[PDB]
């Protein structure tokens, strides 16, 4: 436990042990000084943003660790093993460590910058294991552990928002001081550790259904139930007069048969084609979108209820804001279509309605001898007794979990971006550099101290998770669809580096490859 | 304190031929759902009372 | 409400009622010093979030 | 509650997910022709972010 | 216990445990070198001050730690809990620590200043646990632990005064060398600790009385005692001749009834209005003030005996020097009225006399057949058998304790600024940098050494107190007055930071919110 | 059964409180004729919590 002793080793590995897999990861981090050791109030007044974009909050000098992405833990070969041989999985246990701490001081002068070791400086770490601070994770923010193990990453700055009225605050806005917690101080030669247990949660569905919901009958036998077939018995001409005729369940009339189970709910979105000479000549990315309304503000429904992307033979279409979109290697914040990666939720077509179509048709009136019947199109629908549906898939480059909001009621609390919804998730780990004041004056002044020495710190972090596997038990006779690599020659390997040393991920990889009888 | 259950309102049909409309509407004016480009009759569907 | 094209503007429809969707969270109504304390849940086959 | 449901993000960092921003790229006049442009989660666009 | 090991952790917390609350605090300090390692005699000759301001004393190179303010230990939310739910409280135990010591050397040259670590320098700390040095705390000096936990503070310089005759000294003046004590030397890697027990003390009164002292009777029944009502029985005109008439206690004549208890003492002060066009056009802040006289010098009575600030409907008035006055955020030493915060002791109106009014009226002569009666106004009054009174309140930003002077006699030794009066208070902790001489000559000289290396030090300090709570046991039917936050929208939150990173406290917060039957 | 609050809010909270200024009668008491009355309705949601 000194200046010349390592307090940890490198551990990157994977171990498949039957019904369990254990992953371990190690990366190198760097932590600057944020805000000049100050807490600062932030508002939307500086932005000059709109009423919907109006916000009121605070920013802090602490950083925080983030590993809520699957590629922080799985390599592509491991992800292939998992998704090709299993029906489901879920997390069990977690372990976390911080070691090999180094603190440095920076002097700039004459345009020459020097860097020296500071052997007596500390850092401050703690876990919020009682969930008293705002939970900022689970919003798909950048600043994760990098996918490639040889990459060095910078720790993100922590802040939060509270209640606002425009750019103002209200009497219910909460301010939080993080120094008001107990932390552990680390010089070089010290390390940090903690463990956590995942609550009981359902397995993720890593399969696709091989039957559809409106085709669960026997195609050779008839039913013992009748349905109304005709109302105006037409013998061939216009002389058809009133008559009630009832039929019997037949193989040809699959639709005209009593069933037991409805499709899931819908919130129908706008359709957008991948052909510019097929989309309308107008800007409708905001005026014709799908929104919700809360306290006088509007907000895009993104991504929303899990629905199928497109129907048969229509893969060039997609909803406006109903899919996940990642970016290719080295893209800007403002980008065109050939530099983004879009997902496809069309494997849930057997149970979930298509996103860009309507749910169904209901009646609007009561017909009579002199009144034609009328209908009405249902573009939105909540839960009805009898409904069955799937959830959204998870991706190698997507989120893992989200914190369920502490409220009085929820309904099927699966997070809409995908993952495991937890009332007690893995807690946030916050880290900061301890301030080192410069030389004070030699006569006492009550004025607030503001002269500091510039510092940053670097070290190693490791994290380890154990997962429970659910194996498949299928009696399918013919072979299945499997994720596979390319076979022909290219210029580079997918999921590797190029001649300049840059790692990249070509496509998105889901989990639903094996099948299962609904 | 308590609301009635959900609904998926269907078309009314009388047991008198000289009370039903002179047209064939057993399929065009029915209650359907939509799944993967196909339509299917809602039969029998959510449990509701037959008549008042 | 529709499917836009090269020669069709997009259309919308206002949702004035909505039941439960996967992902929803909500609070209940408050209690008051001069309000009721409890209610009997009706004995039925199904209910949904039986807060009075 | 002291937070609101559409304001549960970190107001300093960006997202790793894109959304459709424009459909008719207007360079300033009426000569705007069809184009698909996708943006990145930003603090100003709190509403335009995956939730 | 080395260069690469932390000797303490961060501990900021609060724990409510029934009849006790425990607070803990941690801050970061910085200590310069004072006086160039010299003791120096100071006098009022340099000032050219007046006879009242004449002083004679010494200044030292030691610093000292000061945490005699409530906000060093309580956060505003905790203060709200305490004052809204309790009738009284008092301190029980104390614990103190100093850890994570760092010592630095400073070199200035060419206008370029450099700072390096000095791994082999010490500091000197000791506690004056026998009360042999002058007790300089308890005079409301700046240099406390900051209210906001993320703030760095500078340690104040220690000095004291002794007996003087003008700017001279007398044969009874005492000089004190602090190096004449046993201290403990700390390099980096060492720490310091001590504990203390508070003597038995009365609970502070955290309540307001809900009856008044002249209204403690039953308003429906009469008394069995008579009082003299008339002396000249006037049948209606000027023909009234002598007659003695005695009445019986009645509800209308509440004042004309035998009582058992008098109000407290008084030292009547001048009244000053918050309206400049209501105060007299003259400067009377010193000529018309309330003073005492001791050894040929005068001194303002500030704040003095606890009296009520104003009467009913007169909140715009206040005594000249009879209240505590704090300053708003970022004020100078010379300031106007809209930048100060004044307190209100008007909750002790039920028992204590108003400060700006007289006590009562007494007689001056002996009336006769041909001599009218005469009276005299009582503007000052000491203790009389039968008196009852309250003490002054405590504030979140006020002092906690004072040392009672060791004398032959005192009377009700509550300190006049408010707090707990202790014969054996928490002892002073003194801290200094150990001198490091520069290179001496290579031939011996007896001349006094004067070349030193410039140094300062920084570290962490923590302090922990356990308090005893007295709970309320009231049968009031209707609701009470409670301290509460604002409800409407503002630009910022009270008790938080602004856009620049500055902490501020809007108003003063007392303790007397709950009530109690006198 | 009570559930106690465990908050780390730094600034003070909103609390239900009584009036401070003079009136003709006390809220939640009787008048000169002997009639009890309740002035306003009182809810429960005063303390806060991070959603």
């Amino acid at each position: 436990d000194g200046v010349g002793n390592a307090s940890g080793n490198w551990h990157c590995d994977s171990t498949w042990l039957g019904d369990r897999v254990i992953t371990t990861s190690t990366r190198t981090w760097a932590l600057p000084t944020y805000n000049n050791h100050l807490y600062k109030q932030i508002s939307s007044e500086t932005a000059g943003s709109t009423n919907d974009n109006t916000y009121f909050g605070y920013s802090t000098p602490w950083g925080y660790f983030d590993f809520n992405r699957f590629h922080c833990h799985f390599s592509p070969r491991d992800w292939q093993r998992l998704i090709n041989n299993n029906w489901g999985f879920r997390p069990k246990k977690l372990r976390f460590k911080l070691f090999n701490i180094q603190v440095k001081e920076v002097t700039t002068n004459d345009g020459v910058t020097t860097i020296a070791n500071n052997l007596t400086s500390t850092i401050q770490v703690f876990s919020d294991s009682e969930y008293q601070l705002p939970y900022v994770l689970g919003s798909a923010h950048q600043g994760c552990l990098p996918p490639f193990p040889a990459d060095v990453f910078m720790i993100p700055q922590y802040g939060y928002l509270t209640l606002n009225n425009g750019s103002q605050s209200v009497g219910r806005s909460s301010f939080y001081c993080l120094e008001y917690f107990p932390s552990q101080m680390l010089r070089t030669g010290n390390n940090f550790e903690f463990s956590y247990s995942f609550e009981d949660v359902p397995f993720h569905s890593s399969y696709a259904h091989s039957q559809s919901l409106d085709r669960l009958m026997n195609p050779l036998i008839d039913q013992y139930l009748y349905y109304l077939a005709r109302t105006q018995s037409n013998p061939g001409g216009t002389a058809g007069n009133r008559e009630l005729q009832f039929y019997q369940g037949g193989p040809s009339t699959m639709a005209e048969q009593a069933k037991n189970w409805l499709p899931g709910p819908c919130f129908r979105q706008q359709r957008v084609s991948k052909t510019l000479d097929q989309n309308n000549n107008s800007n409708f990315a905001w005026t014709g979108a799908t929104k919700y309304h809360l306290n006088g503000r509007n907000s895009l429904v993104n991504p929303g209820v899990a629905m199928a992307t497109h129907k048969d033979d229509e893969d060039r279409f997609f909803p406006s804001s109903g899919v996940l979109i990642f970016g290719k290697t080295g893209a800007t914040n403002k980008t065109t279509l050939e530099n983004v990666l879009m997902t496809n939720e069309e494997e849930i077509r057997p149970t979930n309605p298509v996103a860009t179509e309507e749910y169904g048709i209901v009646s609007s009136n009561l017909q009579a001898a002199n009144t034609a019947a009328q209908t009405q199109v249902v573009n939105n629908q909540g839960a009805l007794p009898g409904m069955v549906w799937q959830n959204r898939d998870v991706y190698l480059q997507g989120p893992i979990w989200a914190k369920i909001p502490h409220t009085d009621g929820n309904f099927h609390p699966s997070p809409l971006m995908g993952g495991f919804g937890l009332k007690h998730p893995p807690p946030q780990i916050l880290i900061k550099n301890t301030p080192v004041p410069a030389n004070p004056p030699e006569v006492f002044t009550p004025a607030k101290f503001a002269s500091f020495i510039t510092q940053y710190s670097t070290g190693q972090v490791s994290v380890e998770i154990e997962w429970e596997l659910q194996k498949e038990n299928s009696k399918r006779w013919n072979p299945e669809i499997q994720y596979t690599s390319n076979f022909e020659k290219q210029t580079g390997v997918d999921f590797a580096v190029d001649s300049q040393g840059v790692y990249s991920e070509p496509r998105p990889i889901g989990t639903r490859y094996l099948t299962r009888n609904l």
